[PDB]
């Protein structure tokens, strides 16, 4: 049981020596078209590539390339579009690929700024009567209502597909109170977040895969879907025991790389997950 493997870790502080297992056993795959010129201005970070096996294409005959990847969980049966925080540049693109992939939700786990520097682009408009117009994919954006709590903010934003006069609501799920530095003291927020979305049916197989994004898309982003997934399993199963985390995070892994980008996000996930559990058993 996990509970009790993470007493041993933590008594061990073997945390950054399981990361480090992790990190070493991850899956490596091309990301060839990530790495093509014409495409280094569409991503945030050069080091942070979309393999080429499980990413997101966008339906425009020009250039197809977004950094985003489809994390397929066919045991639990969910999906997950994991991304970058828009650029200046790429929100039109971002948007484009909600609508085409019919998402429901939208899950941003960062703040516009952190630590003095932009972490991603205003993608969303911020009055209802001030709506965006991305001119490049024929799109428009309303924010249609906004309910402000302590810890995040959900947004509810219409998007109207120019081209078709077709509408559609999308959720914004915005987790607002994640620390510039390591990891939110408490699960408790967090899991909380979590349940509205679920909550929401933005998870749900009835809509496309719910978008996720941080500023790189791998290391809070990353602790969403692993928490998520995990436990999900657990009811599944109904069985807190034959779910391995770190197995769970191998498999995400083959989908985006470097998913938990410090081993206080992996300690962090192992808490919710343990804490969520209570709540589901
Ligand atoms: C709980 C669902 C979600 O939050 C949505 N919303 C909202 O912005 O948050 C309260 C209003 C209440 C139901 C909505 O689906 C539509 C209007």
């Amino acid at each position: 049981e996990m509970e009790k493997e993470f007493e041993q870790i933590d008594k061990s502080g073997s945390w950054a020596a399981i990361y480090q297992d992790i990190r070493h056993e991850a899956s490596d795959f091309p990301s060839r078209v990530a790495k093509l010129p014409k495409n280094k201005n569409r991503n945030r970070y050069r080091d942070v590539s979309p393999f080429d096996h499980s990413r997101i294409k966008l339906h425009q005959e020009d250039n197809d390339y977004i950094n985003a990847s489809l994390i397929k969980m066919e045991e639990a049966q969910r999906s997950y579009i994991l991304t970058q925080g828009p650029l200046p540049n790429t929100v039109g693109h971002f948007w484009e690929m909600v609508w085409e992939q019919k998402s429901r939700g939208v899950v941003m786990l960062n703040r516009v700024m952190e630590k003095g520097s932009l972490k991603c682009a205003q993608y969303w408009p911020q009055k209802e009567e001030k709506e965006m117009i991305f001119e490049d994919t024929n799109l428009k954006l309303t924010l249609i209502s906004e309910d402000i709590k302590s810890y995040y903010t959900v947004r509810q934003l219409e998007l109207e597909n120019l081209t078709t006069q077709e509408t559609r609501e999308i959720l914004h799920f915005h987790y607002t109170t994640w620390p510039d530095f390591g990891v939110p003291e408490s699960p408790a927020s967090f899991l909380n977040f979590l349940f509205k979305v679920r909550e929401s049916g933005s998870l749900s197989p009835e809509h496309g895969p719910v978008v996720v994004h941080c500023s790189a898309g791998i290391g809070r982003s990353g602790t969403f879907c692993l928490a998520d997934t995990c436990l999900l399993l657990m009811d599944k199963r109904k069985d807190p025991s034959s779910v391995d985390i770190k197995k769970v995070l191998l498999e995400m892994r083959k989908f985006r790389m470097g998913l938990i980008q410090t081993a206080d996000q992996l300690r962090f996930s192992y808490l919710a997950v343990i804490e969520g559990a209570k709540f589901i058993m």
